[PDB]
């Protein structure tokens, strides 16, 4: 999508753990958290964080029952999102891209959450022909100004 | 400071927990979380997360023994962060307005790190006259192109 606001939450498991992944669709840029396991409130908690930094108006997820909790629904009524209800997905891949990356340097690191977040610095500065992180702020920044 | 690159990193006491705020200097824009106590690993994490989002050049702080950790340092010559030696700052008030604002919520939420999440929120979206999270995105875009 070319819409800025719109962003995509999913969780992978790895190594017992719980990676929360955020994709801003239209620039390809992640934030991402170790979580301990799958919550509502871990979910509402990283759309609060996510929401204070970015404008966002809809976030999309591959699965749908992630977002029917109460505490989910609070963080998103309080913040202003919606659901996405487009995106009938280069998302995946991003996905796999990002827990290849997280594979190549995660010998390089004791925890996993130190390796996820050197993965998505990786994936955020790799050039393209810009970054994931150049793209989302001459978006974001452009879109202000439209 | 006017150089985009600048950020400054403290941590607030709070309930007996403690709030890590991060503040981009050139913009006011903030990014906080709640950690259990000040520990180098903490600040570390900390920063690799925040130098995978944005373009961190130089990082500054009012406790400079902050930064003596091996984490610390390793966190920052993996990331290409240096040490900013000049400041010798609005980012006093900054912390205290953050405080403030998460006075004026705290009561609204059950665990303070909700309560510090949307303090975050309203910081970074209130106008002046531009929000600090449409002036860090400017900042950060023009400095692509310049
Ligand atoms: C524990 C809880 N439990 C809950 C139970 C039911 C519904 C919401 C929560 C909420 C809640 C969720 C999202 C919000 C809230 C806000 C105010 C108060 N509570 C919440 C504004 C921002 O978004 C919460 C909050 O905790 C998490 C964010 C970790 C889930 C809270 O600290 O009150
Ligand atoms: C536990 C540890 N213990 C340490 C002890 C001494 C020195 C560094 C650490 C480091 C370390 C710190 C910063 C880094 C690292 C990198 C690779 C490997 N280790 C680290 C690249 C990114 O920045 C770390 C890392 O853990 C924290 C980030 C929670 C401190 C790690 O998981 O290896």
């Amino acid at each position: 999508d070319c819409s800025p606001g719109i962003w995509q939450l999913d969780c992978t498991h790895l190594e017992g753990k719980v990676i929360l992944v955020a994709v801003h669709v239209a620039s390809g840029y992640i934030e991402a958290e170790v979580i301990p396991a799958e919550t509502g409130q871990e979910t509402a908690y990283f759309l609060l964080k996510l929401a204070g930094r970015w404008p966002v108006k809809t976030v999309h997820t591959d699965n749908g029952s992630n977002f029917t909790s109460t505490t989910v629904k609070a963080a998103c009524w309080w913040a202003g999102i919606k659901q996405e209800f487009g995106i009938p997905g280069v998302i995946e891949s991003m996905n796999k891209e990002l827990k290849k990356i997280i594979g190549q340097v995660r010998d390089q690191a004791e925890h996993l959450k130190t390796a996820v977040q050197m993965a998505v610095f990786i994936h955020n500065k790799k050039r393209k022909g810009y970054s994931a992180g150049e793209r989302i702020v001459d978006i974001i920044a452009t879109d202000i100004q439209t």
